[PDB]
């Protein structure tokens, strides 16, 4: 039998009963990253269980980094929300339409946490733009070349022209304009960007010298988020034309391993909770049907050998639960989120073993460290199989999944 606790309050982030969660203080310990999953995105019992979670890792665990799906300008945005005290500070303004919505509900509440409690966190964008358009990464890399290696701002400049074309809200949107342009130039962009990569890596000693030591640092950052943003629109053009072979959805999770990987050695006294969903976060293959769908983001960092990596899962007993729909014509990210039947609960899901052991009513956390029947668990509306004792370290649980109020 596992360790599983019910916490009434976890779905309050106000009142709040710390007692409950001292069963993830095991885990927690010696931990520098630990992702706050969700069972599907949109859904509003995930945005209050990872605020109070939050708020349980910040305040007990002395945890100073909150590590999002966006790409490092979107989180420098984010960051200017969060501090600006100043007349319209609004989240509208400071977000775009899929990081509103992805994070909306949490990101209102801890500026309002933050100004509540005094304490200051460390936003990070661990992921490529989620709107897969470069421009901003390629502004500022032009920015940082005309100080540290100006003899390369002409190319860098006509890369953004050769990729202005790529101006979507969303990755299908910015998919579609990446598959309108002919191949040759396709290709000339993402050679260009491997060229100026391999200039700037090997260059490295002397244009570390010149201003900051930083300005390169920022340089190769933007140049490994253009060019994942480029494969993944690559990989992603092919995923709705049949030449999807098996295994290329691990590349954006490969980056955003190597991002919170290079950036927690880097400042050694981070404690990052991670806000990415369940598939991101897992440390097994992702697998729906026995396929390897991808090597997730967590496998990858599992295998930092400082194994000081956590991932909680959260899922819920729910019948229904947001789902993703494409297309939707109209709608301004070239998706809409339905209201749509979960998965069936069977015999083999981790939900079954939830149910089973604490109930239908109260939200629930336990353990994987123990042998268990349970193969599957709900993700999106579909479910992933996988030994979930190695997939994830601990299960939040919630008795439903309703559609998080201010997605639209």
């Amino acid at each position: 039998k596992m360790t599983w606790r019910t916490t009434r309050t976890l779905l309050q982030p106000q009142k709040l009963d710390f007692n409950e969660f001292e069963i993830l203080t095991p885990l927690v310990e010696g931990a520098r990253i630990v992702g706050l999953g969700e069972g599907a995105h949109f859904v509003a019992e995930f945005s209050l269980a990872r605020a109070s979670l939050i708020r349980y890792l910040v305040e007990r665990h002395d945890f100073n980094a909150i590590g999002l799906e966006c790409g490092a300008i979107q989180a420098s945005r984010l960051s200017e929300y969060l501090n600006s005290t100043a007349g319209a500070h609004e989240l509208e303004r400071f977000s775009d339409p899929l990081t509103f919505s992805l994070y909306g509900s949490v990101l209102i509440w801890i500026k309002s946490y933050l100004r509540e409690s005094g304490r200051k966190l460390q936003l990070v964008g661990i992921d490529l733009p989620n709107t897969l358009n470069p421009r901003d990464d390629l502004a500022q890399l032009a920015e940082i070349i005309k100080v540290i290696d100006h003899l390369i701002k002409p190319h860098v400049d006509e890369l953004t022209h050769l990729l202005a074309s790529i101006d979507g809200q969303s990755a299908v949107i910015s998919s579609a304009k990446w598959g309108e342009m002919e191949t040759a130039q396709q290709e000339k962009a993402i050679s260009g960007v491997t060229r100026l990569k391999l200039r700037l890596a090997s260059l490295a000693p002397v244009l570390k010298k010149h201003v900051n030591s930083d300005l390169f640092r920022k340089a190769s950052d933007r140049i490994e988020s253009i060019e994942y943003t480029l494969e993944t629109l690559r990989i992603m053009r092919t995923f709705f034309d049949g030449t999807s072979l098996e295994g290329d959805t691990s590349v954006r999770d490969s980056y955003m391993a190597g991002v919170v990987d290079r950036m927690v050695r880097a400042n050694p006294d981070v404690k990052i909770i991670l806000l990415a969903h369940n598939n991101n976060l897992q440390k097994t293959p992702v697998s729906f049907s026995g396929e390897l769908t991808a090597v997730p983001m967590g496998q990858h960092l599992a295998e930092r050998e400082e194994e000081d990596y956590r991932a909680i899962a959260f899922t819920h007993l729910g019948s229904t639960v947001p789902e993703m729909q494409f297309p939707s014509p109209g709608s301004p990210l070239g998706f809409s989120v339905v209201t749509t039947p979960a998965d069936a609960i069977r015999e083999d899901s981790m939900e079954q073993y939830i149910i089973d052991a604490c109930g239908t009513e109260d939200s629930c956390l336990t353990l994987t460290d123990a042998p268990m029947k349970a193969k599957r668990m709900r993700s999106q509306s579909a479910s992933v199989e996988t030994n979930l004792s190695e997939a994830f370290d601990a299960i939040v649980c919630v008795p439903s999944a309703g559609k998080d109020g201010l997605v639209d």
